[PDB]
């Protein structure tokens, strides 16, 4: 029903793009990307190296990007205010370029007359919700707002069910990482953090992740008791959650498998996914889950002490979040 | 003994650095670039994922680079013309950014009072060059010059070697060429090639190549008788050249193995290599010869038709070449 506009036609505006027609939820009718021209992004959007070819029909008509018949207006602004979504009925406006991630650089977008901005990526200071985790707090009277860290959106849902049932004293999360957008493949500049600006091909590069503790802003209950750091691996897609962590009520390992496959076909189904298979990563290209348990992988030491293991695609699952996230606003509008 | 400066210290501008100091032929006094603090140089040479830590001292000494206790200027520079390459001391100054690769933009060098400019990079207008092929015509009115694209330095002394024992009727190059940092790790925007924008991790991707029409320019005798292209592969270093080539006389497979050997051990010494061990790419990490032929892995069909292979350290053959032609240079002032 919402019609909604991205900015940015990134990794994560363009599955976004694909989710919203994948599954109906939304209409996307408005794009702005400065950098890309609009015969340039039938061609990104159409194929993906890792999701493979789109599954429906995408062409350019008069200056009009058309996805399956769906006309949508193209934008080349590279100032956020100037971009007239009103006039393309854009009501909703997803922020993916990850540089206006505050209140008051994603607000540029209501000067063109969006009525509400989602961020796809953590924000300073607006506030911050995870599908099936925190989303019930969501209410009109906020305009501007953040879908988290992919990780986040992978280790608040199955740190929830954990806390709930057995309560995390204090946790550590380690995440290994597929490549993002802001590594390289060889050269060398990368202004703040050295180690990323390290060839991503050739190592294993450590990494931070305000993740852990963004998990204790959803969650208010676990805040400051996880924190964590990652490690950027040259796999293409998918990436793993291991979560250290220390219970205060005792819990065998075959307890915790009941709660999450529980919750899984439950009040976190569609969100939390559960497994007993002997997978591996790329079993998750594609898969929608924000989340998805691995039984097998994950160890014991006693009744108090475990270490979980939950995958996620890093990339097409949040996608799937941030539309169902929309929809869930424009419920309650 | 001739003083240097490097404007840009990318994987090139370092390498050079490298190069400069492992031989000694050249001295560098200068280096210009405005996107990395004096701090991040000492770090971003220090360290290479692929070549390993440097062997010697390196540390930031009162706003100075000191590499084995030779000091530094740095300038943090934009524009090419505000460098103040003269009161440094810098005679000679290697272009190595890869944007100022005309006549006209790398000219801008002179300003701040270099004497000649080096271009790292094949040049639209600016004469090439490529050690022991056509160096020997470089002469003092020449104030900028090029020293060819990484591929051309492997392709042409092979091709020199060739062409004079047999005569090259027509041949068709194609390159596997391991990543450069005008490649991506996923995202998507690439301006103008398309193909280039596409993920480097996952797959092998087809790319424009001038260096067999270049050879053309510095053997003027092979003009418009080779053109190619190139598959970029996710290797960390190390190209190969496959030539397929007609030629005018007959020539058994070991006769050009005969004629490729006497030049590797005689008038193309330390730039032609020449190998019958069951070698692979990898193999060939921090070599410095610009073109290692291959013996055992090309194939003939008939005495006027043969596949030749050639393996290049893209980085390190062509930096050491960088200063070479310098050193070269240098002598004929
Ligand atoms: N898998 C993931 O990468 C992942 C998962 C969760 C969250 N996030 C977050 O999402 C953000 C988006 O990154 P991405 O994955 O799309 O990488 P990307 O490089 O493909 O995305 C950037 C896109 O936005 C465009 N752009 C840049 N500046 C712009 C401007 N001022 N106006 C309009 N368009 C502009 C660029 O041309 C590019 O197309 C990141 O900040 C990241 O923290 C990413
Ligand atoms: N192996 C190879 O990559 C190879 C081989 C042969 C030739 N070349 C050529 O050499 C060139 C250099 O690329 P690289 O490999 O160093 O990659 P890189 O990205 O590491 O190099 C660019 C460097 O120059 C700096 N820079 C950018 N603009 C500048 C400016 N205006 N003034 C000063 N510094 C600036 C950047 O911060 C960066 O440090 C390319 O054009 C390429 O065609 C490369």
């Amino acid at each position: 029903k919402v019609k909604v506009g991205v900015n940015g036609f990134g990794r994560i505006g363009r599955l976004v793009t694909r989710a919203a027609f994948n599954s109906g939820k939304v209409d996307i009718v408005a794009i702005n990307d400065p950098f890309i021209d609009l015969n340039y992004m039938v061609y990104m959007f159409q194929y993906d190296s890792t999701h493979g070819k789109f599954h429906g029909t995408v062409k350019a008509e008069n200056g009009k990007l058309v996805i399956n018949g769906n006309p949508i207006t193209i934008f080349q602004e590279r100032d956020p205010s100037k971009i007239k979504w009103g006039d393309a009925g854009a009501e909703y406006v997803v922020e993916s370029t990850g540089v206006f991630t505050t209140m008051e650089k994603a607000g540029a977008h209501l000067q063109g007359g969006a009525k509400r901005v989602i961020i796809s990526a953590p924000s300073a200071d607006a506030p911050m919700f995870v599908m099936g985790v925190n989303h019930e707090k969501y209410d009109n009277s906020l305009k501007i707002i953040s879908n988290a860290s992919c990780t986040t959106n992978c280790l608040a849902p199955l740190a929830k069910v954990i806390h709930d049932n057995f309560g995390i004293v204090e946790g550590l999360m380690t995440t290994v990482h597929a490549i993002t957008a802001t590594q390289k493949t060889v050269d060398g500049p990368s202004g703040k953090l050295w180690r990323d600006g390290r060839g991503a091909l050739q190592n294993i590069i450590p990494a931070s992740t305000g993740a852990a503790k963004a998990v204790g802003k959803v969650i208010p209950e676990l805040n400051g008791k996880l924190t964590g750091m990652a490690f950027r691996v040259p796999t293409a897609n998918v990436s793993v959650v291991d979560l250290t962590c220390r219970l205060e009520k005792p819990a065998k390992y075959d307890d915790i498998k009941k709660v999450v496959k529980q919750a899984s076909e439950g009040p976190l189904l569609g969100i939390l996914g559960y497994t007993e298979h002997q997978v591996v990563s790329s079993d998750f290209n594609s898969d929608t889950h924000s989340s998805t348990f691995d039984a097998g992988a994950g160890i014991a030491l006693n009744d108090h002490f475990v270490k979980l293991i939950s995958w996620y695609d890093n990339e097409f699952g949040y996608s799937n979040r941030v539309v169902d996230l929309m929809a869930h606003m424009a419920s309650k509008e």
